[PDB]
């Protein structure tokens, strides 16, 4: 097949799950039991780019939906957003740079660094039910570590 993908869910190091807040926004919160069902399921694609043993470029989109995690400048600052794309042309092996994320395997966790903006990571707040955002600080007050779970697809 052209581009390879696998389905998964993501949780931050504080065990918070992701749910689609608005139409183009994600929020992180502690979920368990029935609520679990609300969590977003992703289709992670292995696209083209600078690769390494612990740095794999990927694209992140919602499963079965033409929505992808993108990186753009807003108020002179790298920002995260969910972007709509033509459902016929995606996903592809050569994704536009703003859609590429470097999946980094640290200790036993994962970090998602923007390919566009070096050292900017998909982060979550310690707080409950807050938006997921792009952060440029490491080891600070915000969470930048994740674990992924593979789903039967």
């Amino acid at each position: 097949a052209p581009v390879r993908s696998l389905n998964c869910t993501l949780r931050d190091s504080q065990q918070k799950s992701l749910v689609m807040s608005g139409p183009y926004e994600l929020k992180a919160l502690h979920l368990q039991g029935q609520d679990m069902e609300q969590q977003v399921v992703w289709s992670m694609s292995f696209v083209q780019g600078e690769e390494s043993n612990d740095k794999i470029p990927v694209a992140l989109g919602l499963k079965e939906k033409n929505l992808y995690l993108s990186c753009v400048l807003k108020d002179d600052k790298p920002t995260l957003q969910l972007e709509s794309v033509d459902p016929k042309n995606y996903p592809k092996k050569k994704m536009e740079k703003r859609f590429v994320w470097n999946k980094i395997e640290i200790n036993n966790k994962l970090e998602f660094e923007s390919a566009q903006f070096p050292n900017w990571y998909i982060s979550t707040s310690q707080a409950e039910n807050m938006p997921v955002f792009l952060g440029g600080t490491k080891g600070g007050q915000d969470i930048t570590d994740w674990t992924m779970q593979f789903v039967s697809s």
